């Protein structure tokens, strides 16, 4: 599991990373104090690698964490007063569900590096006071939403990551992949990429079914038109769909006539979890202009009809 080490080496986000190195040289040179940065980003979108870098281009060490990670106020000070020195950075990924006394506690120790703590069980116990060294937090989230209170005042630096182009991706696939025991011609990668979904995350999860299907007979190469085959075989349209999406837009059209649904009654006729619809294919659909949620219920765009080879109706 190697990963990009330098700003340099990291495959993508142009802006930010631009944001980020004047934050970081202005810092390098002013002190090590890099304020409390926090990512929004996409769900589905690796903003961890990232903090890996933004660590090694400080210089300091990171301690990796969750949001659900972090269960009882202990482990965050645990965290905090121990496994970390100054300068160091604590990243709490997927930071918008934190635990309602774990967030309670990062407040202080962002704002004045001390954070209180109750010692002991009952009645008889008391409550201490640990004085934190500077460390810099960066919160990462899936949820932009200001559903992030006000635990959102105690930050410095706030960016953005936007999803990755086709070619970033594929960049990636034949960077990640070429190193990694397969060759893949470029156009192949590339082809996966736009078949990703602007998620790196996937872009390499997709390459997975890829270079597991076709290299099994010829080895030394993979061509489009391999990876083609490939991505064929397993449903990818060049839309980036997979089989079960496709299918969902397919009900919609034809069992209910794409006319306003329901997630209720579409999820169950389309013999599946609501949530699961609504949570895992929606998403993609919706933003692939396919899939539209109204007040009347679910509907597909002409699109869809047009993407599934229909005539788009009226
Ligand atoms: N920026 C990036 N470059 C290469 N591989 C990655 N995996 C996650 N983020 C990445
Ligand atoms: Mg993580």
């Amino acid at each position: 599991a190697l990963r990009p080490k330098t700003l340099d080496e990291y495959i993508g986000q142009e802006r930010l990373k631009q944001k980020l190195r004047v934050y970081l040289e202005a810092a390098k040179a002013r002190k090590e104090p890099l304020e409390h940065l926090l990512l929004f980003g996409p769900p589905g979108l690796g903003k961890t690698t990232l903090a890996h870098v933004i660590a090694h281009e400080l210089g300091v060490n990171l301690r990796v964490t969750s949001g659900p990670a972090i269960e009882k106020p202990g482990d965050l000070a645990a965290i905090l007063a121990n496994s970390l020195e100054e300068g160091d950075i604590l990243f709490i990924d997927e930071i918008h569900r934190l635990s309602r006394q774990a967030e309670e506690h990062l407040y202080p120790a962002m704002e004045d590096f001390v954070m209180d703590i109750v010692i002991g069980q009952g009645p008889a116990a008391r409550t201490i006071r640990l004085e934190l060294p500077r460390f810099t937090l960066i919160g990462a989230t899936t949820r932009p939403g200001l559903i992030t209170a006000p635990l959102l005042s105690r930050f410095g630096i706030v960016e953005h990551l936007e999803y990755y182009t086709p070619e970033e991706l594929a960049q990636g696939v034949m960077r990640d992949a070429r190193l990694l025991g397969v060759r893949i011609t470029e156009e192949a990668a590339l082809e996966i990429g736009r078949r990703s979904r602007g998620t790196m995350r996937v872009a390499k999860r997709l390459f997975r079914r890829v270079r597991d299907f076709a290299q099994v007979a010829g080895e030394e190469v993979i061509t489009r038109e391999r990876a083609l085959e490939a991505l064929a075989a397993l449903g990818l349209d060049e839309l980036g769909l997979e089989k079960r999406d496709r299918e969902i837009l397919e009900v919609l059209i034809l069992r209910f006539g794409g006319g306003p649904v329901g997630l209720a009654t579409l999820a169950t006729a389309l013999s599946e979890d609501p949530g699961t619809l609504e949570e895992v294919h929606e998403p993609y659909l919706i933003r692939q202009g396919l899939l539209k949620r109204t007040p009347r219920g679910r509907v597909p765009t002409e699109l869809a009809y047009r993407h599934l080879g229909y005539p788009p109706p009226v």
